[PDB]
């Protein structure tokens, strides 16, 4: 099936838009466009900078009745500057305005790190360090939860949360709603085997961004490992005719993952969509499951003295 049953009782498109990077002057046909050719979801979230143009397109493209809100699954996340408990109501509200919508239907703490409130995103010391808020993973929890009772949101996740992060929020005193979706980085060199099966075995959907290893990621260096130019990779989509993007967002499909491709080229939005006709074989997913390297696209440096860092442990 083309969506996935969260555990607050809605259904989740297992394909979505990446909006991460797309300049604010083309994510608004971007999203157009998408909508136009069959994506129902959308990644937005407020440090990408564009949530008021990818606004525009699903306010066009409602008062057009190309779609009803229904239909629609609009995801973004709290920044890390927001972690504080009388900052989130605002933080949400911001992007709801933005995205000129009066609910989304989830809303992710978008790093498991709270970073000092203020203007900056990323608040640094004078020797470069992220300056870390004393904010705890649990609190901005209950802030959260606070979201859905007041309407404002129908869901609430997490995003780069470790095994050991995902089980503090489950096994939180007083927990009122679980997480419904833990957002992590998952593609053939990155393959989460073991984050991925814990989370689903307590009914947490898994979604897997940077599919296409984020070619586009300001920080990229001619060495780094290529997924889209990976002969073996290209060798199995030439086997289904298919693109090597194409196989690289059917993969995770596979896996009951959510997947969410960002691009705003129109015939790649289009050819991202053209993924639910065709079938990789047990054995191709277990080769692509092989190529794991455990390489990373986010991790970023200055943030690895934070105590909630999540990427020093295993998983
Ligand atoms: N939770 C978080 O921390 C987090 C972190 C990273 C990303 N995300 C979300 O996940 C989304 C996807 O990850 P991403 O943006 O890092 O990268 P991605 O989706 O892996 O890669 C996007 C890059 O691929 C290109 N591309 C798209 N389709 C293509 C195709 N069919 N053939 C060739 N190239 C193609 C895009 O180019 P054009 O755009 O020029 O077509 C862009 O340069 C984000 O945009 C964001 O919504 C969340
Ligand atoms: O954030 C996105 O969606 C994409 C994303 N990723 N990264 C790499 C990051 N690596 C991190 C590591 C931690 C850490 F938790 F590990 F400390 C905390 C926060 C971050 S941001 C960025 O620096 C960034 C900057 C602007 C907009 C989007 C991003």
């Amino acid at each position: 099936a083309s969506r996935i049953l969260l555990n607050n009782g809605a259904k989740m498109p297992i394909l979505g838009l990446g909006t991460w990077k797309s300049p604010p002057g083309q994510v608004t046909e971007a999203v157009k466009v998408a909508i136009d050719v069959g994506y129902r979801h959308i990644d937005c979230a407020h440090v990408y900078q564009n949530e008021n143009e990818v606004g525009v397109a699903i306010q066009e493209k409602l008062r057009e009745q190309v779609v009803k809100r229904e239909e629609l699954f609009i995801v973004s996340k709290l920044w890390c500057t927001y972690h504080e408990k009388g900052l989130v109501k605002g933080a949400c509200q911001k992007t709801l305005s933005d995205l000129k919508l009066d609910y989304l239907d989830l809303y992710l703490i978008h790093w498991p790190t709270g970073f000092k409130p203020g203007k900056e995103f990323f608040p640094l010391d004078e020797s470069g360090n992220v300056v870390p808020s004393d904010t705890n993973i649990l609190d901005t929890w209950a802030a959260m939860e606070e979201l859905v009772d007041e309407g404002l949101v129908k869901a609430i996740g997490i995003s780069n949360f470790n095994h050991l992060q995902v089980e503090m929020i489950l096994n939180k005193p007083g927990l009122k709603y679980k997480p419904a979706v833990n957002q992590i980085e998952c593609h053939p060199y990155l393959t989460q085997e073991k984050l991925i099966q814990y989370c689903q075995s307590k009914g947490i959907v898994v979604t897997a961004y940077s599919p296409l290893g984020s070619p586009d990621r300001p920080w990229a260096k001619p060495e780094d490992p290529s997924l889209l130019e990976d002969p073996r990779i290209k060798a199995i989509a030439a086997k289904h005719n298919k693109t090597t993007a194409q196989v690289l967002i059917r993969f995770p499909m596979q896996r009951n993952l959510v997947v969410i491709p960002k691009s705003v080229t129109p015939e790649r939005i289009a050819e991202n969509f053209k993924v639910f006709d065709f079938e990789l074989s047990s054995q191709d997913m277990t080769t692509l499951l092989s190529y794991n390297r455990n390489w990373r696209v986010c991790a970023l440096l200055s943030c690895t003295s934070h105590k909630d860092y999540p990427f020093h442990e295993e998983f």
